């Protein structure tokens, strides 16, 4: 997809996955306050039909104006005027979903719950939530239009948990375009997931009938994490200890000892505690992720400091055999000198949307 | 790749296009040695020169020896100049350090007291301000987190807003912005083709009464929250009597048109752009250049979101002052003004050997 255009919202997988990664992101989790279980499965249902209009550039409902001078509008309006600008939204649900509507024996057993690592520092208001509406578009604009307006449907039956917004992408699905750079001022994606790799997508992405949760197939398991950055510790450092923290140059991105980005690292010219050994599949018994996050900044910290942080989005066939080993790993990881994980949420992405007369979490509730 | 010249008679980032996305920081100076502070103006000009051709700092961002920090953090490689523009202003604060008392213009006014306000303190103020402007908000981002990093130990970052505005990759240029409450925002504004307009309500003249700020402009920041929720649940006719223009056209009351010139008294006499306009204030006019931000949801599950306005005006007690005061009577119920500051924009930097500041500190 070019600049501008539609993402196809149908399909046997959800977009937004292993979709070209957008320039922007506004991820939202949601908390679930009715127990009507018909009720939700009607906003379930109001949801997708206002992501077919929004995906496609169209108001919700009956427009944004031109209704009953007396009644708001049914679409907020801000993105009037805009191009669908490869807007996607990818919804999943929190474990915590599972308590209600009778769910419980439904959970699959892929949506684990992480375990506590060394240094977490979590914030539990910022963390977790029933479910989570993934949007991401090359404008900020349409991405909040679209959160802001599912927000407004569900009011009543749902509430904001928490929010991020991300400001630009930090992670690729498409090695034959330019790796985009993180706060830390290294090349980020390089070795991830591509979108056209189909048979790695289904041996570490999907999941499949026989993994053991039949509602699940075609879908996948989102980590969220949101991580903060110790830029004032990182900038003071030297360029040698930057390059020695990932195993892989600044300027070009190169696998240490090697001459361009799409070398293959030779893992062990990298020091023991550098990133890209700790986090490579052959440290990791074949573990591999679609890394897909975004880098944020929200302010200052109230000590004379720009925040600067990295939200991390990890796509997985089972937490348990994706992003869990790979975080174990880097237990030793020079990284975490310069970074704390602040935040974290688990989620299971259900199976596509496969037509129009089709909804999200169909195959859940139905 | 479009870049925008640094060096002018006046600041580039006022009256030059618009760019998509905004990094606005505010600076509090740490130092009282004026040495060490024009020291930092020649090393911040140096280094937003190279930023604004979109080069690295200093000697770049790798290639240098392995046992030294870089001087570029390296974020904004293979990155465009993206029309990067980085706008220095002076706070009022900064005149009571390095013997400037005197020199504060009287036009960089102290704003009172507004019906309404509910001032953050810490993301109010500041010594100087660094508006930077681009198409893509990783370069405005690396380019303050470079100026904030030179800067250490002589300044801190006291406040910062990320912003946008329209995505020009998508969006055609003659077509106004919305605004976060969906309606066009910017039709009656100064535009920057207009020389005269500029001269006459947004540059500072010698005349005025303050020679080092010939050429240079008088901002306005105000964090504006609006209160979305409140204002989604309002009718379509309440949203448009607010402003006076309709919504989709954005044409004012009675007219057919966005560009139709407004007739004021068929707008309710409380909405916004009867009590904004010119007509109604004397004949004062602003430069709008504000953007939208989100900053995310706060306790309640509200989106924290709104309008970071900047206004550019030749003399605070005759343009933003007098606009303000007329509006304290209908946008009221759906916004807060939240966040303030005023800083005096000094002239252009004039060729490779000027640098921020020299009309002032000489
Ligand atoms: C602020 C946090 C992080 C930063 C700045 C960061 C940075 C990087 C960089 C610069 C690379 C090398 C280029 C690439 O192949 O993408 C990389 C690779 C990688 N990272 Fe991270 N990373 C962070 C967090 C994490 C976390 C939390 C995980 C997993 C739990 C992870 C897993 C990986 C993987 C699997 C690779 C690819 C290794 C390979 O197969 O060669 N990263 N990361
Ligand atoms: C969140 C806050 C605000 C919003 C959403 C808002 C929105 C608007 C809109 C929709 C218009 C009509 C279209 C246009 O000509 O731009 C307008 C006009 C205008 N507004 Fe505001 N505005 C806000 C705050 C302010 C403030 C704080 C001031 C000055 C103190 C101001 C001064 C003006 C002026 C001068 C005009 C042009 C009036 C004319 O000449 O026709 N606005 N604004």
């Amino acid at each position: 997809a070019d600049a501008g255009s539609a993402v196809p919202f149908h399909g046997a997988h959800q977009a937004g996955i292993a979709t070209p990664v957008q320039d922007r992101l506004h991820f939202a989790a949601f908390d679930v306050t009715t127990e009507d279980r018909a009720a939700f499965v009607a906003l379930l249902k109001e949801w997708t039909a206002a992501a077919r209009r929004l995906t496609a550039g169209h108001a919700v409902g009956e427009g944004a104006y031109g209704g009953l001078p007396e009644a708001p509008p049914d679409d907020t309006g801000e993105a009037l005027g805009l191009k669908p600008s490869r807007l996607t939204l990818t919804i999943g649900f929190g474990p915590s979903l599972f308590t209600r509507f009778g769910l419980a024996d439904l959970r699959p057993e892929a949506l684990a719950d992480l375990p506590k690592f060394p240094g977490d520092n979590l914030d539990r208001a910022r963390s977790g939530g029933d479910l989570c509406v993934q949007a991401c578009a090359d404008d900020p604009q349409v991405a909040v239009h679209a959160i802001r307006n599912l927000a407004r449907i569900g009011f009543g039956k749902v509430v904001v948990r928490w929010s991020q917004l991300g400001f630009g992408k930090t992670s690729s699905t498409t090695p034959d375009k330019q790796t985009p750079r993180n706060l830390l001022g290294f090349k980020d994606g390089t070795r991830n997931i591509a979108g056209t790799e189909k048979d790695r997508l289904d041996r570490f992405v999907w999941a499949a009938e026989k993994d053991g949760t039949p509602w699940m197939t075609g879908g996948s398991y989102l980590v969220a994490r949101r991580i903060r950055m110790h830029i004032e510790t990182w900038d003071r450092a030297s360029l040698q200890e930057q390059e020695d923290v990932f195993g892989r140059d600044k300027g070009e991105g190169a696998p240490v000892g090697k001459a361009k980005e799409r070398d293959e690292p030779f893992l062990k010219a990298m020091k023991p505690d550098a990133h890209v050994r700790l986090a490579h599949p052959d440290s990791n018994g074949g573990a591999t992720l679609l890394r897909r996050g975004y880098s944020f900044t929200d302010g200052t910290d109230g000590l004379g400091r720009l925040d600067a942080g990295l939200f991390f989005l990890a796509y997985q066939r089972d937490i348990r055999t994706g992003f869990v080993p790979v975080q174990r790993n880097l237990a030793t990881d020079a990284l975490n000198e310069f970074i704390q994980h602040v935040g974290s949420a688990v989620f299971a992405v259900p199976p596509g949307v496969r037509d129009a007369d089709d909804w999200w979490g169909s195959t859940l509730f139905g």
